[PDB]
DNA sequence: CTGCTATAAAAGGCTG
DNA sequence: CAGCCTTTTATAGCAG
């Protein structure tokens, strides 16, 4: 297509190998606050790579909005040493990457219309409910937010090339609907 | 403007 | 048990 998906959001896991006293992170550790009330993990962030993480007592984390896989385990590995400096045993164990986002834009107007029609099987279409075609691909299994303006979301991804795939196989099939 | 509408994914505690 | 809740991010509609 000659278009190339940006990567927007990452959405990674990791494991302390240890508990964790949230109260005491909460307490101690700047940009960081827990109000198990509220939520049961400790919601902490890093300006660089800017990123939001939700540790739970179990020693099990959660790191969101990095714009790379790297930036995404750079983040992580900046979390747990933070825990880890708290005087917490904790390791960086089974670090993966669970969902990648994707966007990019096609530069021409779709006619989400004909598009929901000739592939019924894969479309969810209710401009009344979401301005956006809703395209679930069986493969790779992505799923793609089309818009009129021509942008398309793409999420769902483990790697990167899924997010590429995904691209390449919907770009001819958006073009036959050009407005 | 805010907070909704929809998408994916994980963590784990909570309600129904 | 299932499903809600929170967190992130592109996108773009809406009522207040």
């Amino acid at each position: 297509s000659g278009i190339v998906p940006q990567l927007q959001n990452i959405v990674s896991t990791v494991n302390l190998g240890c508990k964790l006293d949230l109260k005491t992170i909460a307490l101690r550790a700047r940009n960081a606050e827990y109000n198990p009330k509220r939520f049961a993990a400790v919601i902490m962030r890093i300006r660089e790579p800017r990123t939001t993480a939700l540790i739970f007592s179990s020693g099990k984390m959660v790191c969101t909005g990095a714009k790379s896989e790297e930036n995404s385990r750079l983040a992580a590995r900046k979390y747990a040493r933070v825990v880890q400096k708290l005087g917490f045993p904790a390791k960086f164990l089974d670090f993966k990457i669970q969902n990648m986002v994707g966007s990019c834009d096609v530069k021409f107007p779709i006619r989400l219309e004909g598009l929901v029609l000739t592939h019924q099987q894969f479309s969810s279409y209710e401009p009344e409910l979401f301005p956006g075609l809703i395209y679930r691909m069986i493969k790779p299994r992505i799923v793609l937010l089309i818009f009129v303006s021509g942008k398309v979301v793409l999420t769902g991804a483990k790697v990167r090339a899924e997010i590429y795939e995904a691209f390449e196989n919907i770009y001819p099939i958006l073009k036959g609907f050009r407005k």
